[PDB]
């Protein structure tokens, strides 16, 4: 119910806005590299997501949103957060640096109880996506949410292979630009690609999301591998998976399939569409993934080819959230 934010980037600030439109969940502290008046701008305005919808005002060195007042720290060794002090129960590890069990757990070190990271563990931290393995959390203290590509993999991948079976797959996620990328041809030692100028690219990149879901499905486990190619689109996504079935299915079957998923267990998780959508029809989007009933195609009964968007920055802060008041129950 109180909640402790770390890095204030892309992930950090949409995780803040949308709790502000929930009951269970007030967040209390906020820290990052950054001075409070910029902090104040940085939320009030947003190139992606419009201005804010509410009150942001600097007073003494800490924000005051919807007259609630927000401690805002500085400090860049978690130890010394002080989380005690205003008392948070769970710390919201978006820093992207963090992503370790000896790293995270300098967070209840300093007085919080649990810690959720908005990425993927790079340990063996157990990983957790609404609609795919909720239902295993065991009490533990340190959680990952996966990445923004897993979490609308997964859950459109569960309902596939519970009703016809996955024999393999093959992934391919058009995946829009992000802050990793470079605006003019610039340095990036990691990957060369990468570095080259994203308004002006369709640039190749690899991602662990098709593997990372063989951990949390283990029914998947070393079936499926993936690919992106990043486009110069600001924001919402878009996945292609190719898979071949045990069990013949026709598409209106798999449509079928979907839409009840959609409608039943998975309203809120998974959406579904028969409209002539485009990527801005998806700005703000709260399901982690929206079925393309239009835009998939089917060569035979046993080998399709499923397209689902996503909003990579509003649906994966929302579900983090889901998780946060998951691990609190
Ligand atoms: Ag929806
Ligand atoms: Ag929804």
């Amino acid at each position: 119910i109180k909640v402790g934010i770390n890095g204030f980037g892309r992930i950090g600030r949409i995780v803040f806005r949308a709790a502000q439109k929930r009951s269970d969940i007030e967040i209390v502290a906020i820290n990052d590299l950054l001075d409070a008046d910029y902090m104040a701008y940085m939320l009030k305005y947003d190139s992606t997501h419009g201005r804010f919808d509410g009150t942001v005002e600097v007073k003494d060195g800490h924000l005051i949103v919807n007259g609630k007042k927000i401690r805002v720290t500085a400090e860049r060794g978690p130890a010394n957060l002080k989380w005690d002090e205003v008392g948070v129960d769970v710390v919201a590890e978006a820093t992207g640096l963090f992503l370790t069990d000896e790293t995270a757990r300098k967070h209840i070190t300093a007085g919080a109880k649990k810690v959720v990271m908005t990425g993927p563990s790079k340990d063996n931290t157990p990983m957790f996506v609404k609609g795919a393995n909720f239902d295993k959390y065991a009490g533990q203290d340190i959680v990952s949410n996966a990445s923004c590509t897993t979490n609308c993999l997964a859950p459109l991948a569960k309902v596939i292979n519970d009703n016809f079976g996955i024999i393999e797959g093959l992934m391919t996620t058009v995946h829009a630009t992000t802050a990793t990328q470079k605006t003019v041809d610039g340095p990036s030692h990691k990957d060369w690609r990468g570095g080259r100028g994203a308004s002006q690219n369709i640039i190749p990149s690899s991602t662990g999301a098709a593997k990372a879901v063989g951990k949390v499905l283990p029914e998947l486990n070393g079936k499926l591998t993936g690919m992106a190619f990043r486009v110069p689109t600001p924001n919402v996504s878009v996945v292609d998976l190719t898979v071949r079935l045990e069990k013949a299915a026709t598409y209106e079957q798999i449509k079928a399939a979907v839409k009840a998923a959609a409608e039943g267990e998975m309203k809120g998780v998974l959406g579904y569409t028969e409209d002539d959508v485009v990527s801005t029809d998806f700005n703000g989007e709260v399901c982690t993934s929206v079925f393309d009933a239009k835009a998939g195609i089917a060569l035979n009964d046993n080998f399709v080819k499923l397209v689902s968007w996503y909003d990579n920055e509003t649906g994966y802060s929302n579900k983090v959230l889901d998780l946060i008041a998951h691990i609190s129950k």
